[PDB]
């Protein structure tokens, strides 16, 4: 128990399916068009590549790392799992990097996911994998969440989030804030700075950039929730998948995370393919991330040995940490 500070992220297994059968997917027609045009104007983006500017391209990536970061450090490991603390200036360019991503604010971020750990692979599951994998990936944002998702979910504490002035900042002024930051500003950029061509800044360095930013985060959801081994606990539905950790930054490890929802590093190891542990530990260094919330290897060991499916040992003592 490293972390009582909050609960509303540890897996309930008593929850299950039992109130009938599922009513029939609404289909929500603004969202259709727009992730259409958008992959649409993200592939538009690949061919134009070769055409871009080298700074166009150096600047993409970093756009898309930085937007990582405001995910995986950010809403993930630091608000919906409170695994560490953070000093003002870290969570400042934390709530910046998120707002570049544009995945709904952190208040609505961290409340779909802290009840996609407690309910996972349930109707209260915002993307139950067991709908299936378009479902997990982009559909559960095209079609109207199960009343178990508003109902259960909304039975989670979210006072800590409520009670921080920064998180609030955003969900007050998110709107403007994700028009200059995922579209406006990474076009405006490239288009003054090295001269991109306002085609190419468009959909190179933005469209293609969130696409992949956007398409990266749901390989966690989809990929993760079906592919890949179980070597933490064969019970659940999360796997380590070893490519969603190269494009999601760290956050590939999801069978050891799903387990283990409190670890900051989200993984065993803490550099190993995580990007992100990486990240957080330097801020960690410069005095603004401690309280670093990692579980024991007694405790990882055991759990192993008792619901892990053995794929662990081919992995056994290959880092220090
Ligand atoms: C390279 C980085 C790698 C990162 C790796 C991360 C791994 C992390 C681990 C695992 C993966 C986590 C990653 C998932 C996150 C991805 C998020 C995006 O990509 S968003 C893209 C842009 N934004 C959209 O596209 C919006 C589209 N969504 C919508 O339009 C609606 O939300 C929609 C259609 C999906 C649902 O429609 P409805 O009407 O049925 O539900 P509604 O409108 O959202 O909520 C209304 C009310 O329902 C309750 N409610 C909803 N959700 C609740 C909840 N979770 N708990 C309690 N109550 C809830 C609340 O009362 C809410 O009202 P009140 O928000 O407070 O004003
Ligand atoms: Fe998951
Ligand atoms: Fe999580």
């Amino acid at each position: 128990d490293i972390r009582p500070e909050m609960k509303e992220d540890i897996h309930d297994p008593t929850y299950q399916d039992e109130e009938g059968p599922p009513p029939k997917l609404e289909y929500v027609w603004r969202n259709i068009i727009l992730m259409v045009l958008l992959h649409l104007g993200g592939l538009y983006g690949i061919i134009l590549v070769p055409s871009c500017k080298l700074y166009t391209c150096l600047f993409g990536i970093f756009y898309y790392m930085t937007s990582a970061l405001g995910i995986t450090a950010g809403a993930h490991r630091l608000w919906s799992h409170r695994t560490y603390k953070a000093r003002l200036p870290l969570r400042i360019f934390l709530i910046i990097a998120n707002t570049m991503a544009f995945q709904n604010d952190v208040y609505e971020w961290a409340r779909d996911h802290r009840a996609h750990h407690k309910f996972s692979e349930t109707h209260a599951d915002p993307h139950n994998s067991r709908r299936g994998f378009f479902f997990s990936h982009v559909g559960w944002l095209l079609v109207r969440k199960h009343p178990a998702v508003k109902e259960k979910g909304g039975k989670l504490d979210m006072s800590d989030l409520k009670a921080e002035k920064l998180v609030m900042f955003q969900r007050r002024y998110y709107k403007p804030g994700l028009l200059l930051m995922c579209f406006i500003l990474p076009t405006l950029v490239p288009w003054y700075c090295w001269g991109e061509t306002f085609v190419n800044s468009l959909f190179v360095s933005t469209f293609l950039r969130y696409t992949l930013v956007l398409n990266a985060t749901w390989l966690v959801n989809s990929a993760a929730h079906l592919y890949g081994y179980r070597p933490y606990d064969k019970n659940i539905q999360s796997r380590e998948n070893i490519l969603v950790s190269l494009g999601a930054v760290g956050e590939g490890f999801h069978n050891y995370h799903h387990t283990f929802p409190f670890d900051y590093s989200a993984s065993e190891y803490r550099w190993h393919i995580n990007f992100t542990t990486f990240f957080i530990d330097c801020m960690a260094a410069l005095g603004l991330a401690y309280d670093r919330k990692k579980v024991s290897k007694a405790t990882v060991l055991a759990r192993i040995k008792r619901t892990g499916d053995g794929s662990h040992k081919s992995s056994e003592n290959l880092y220090f940490q």
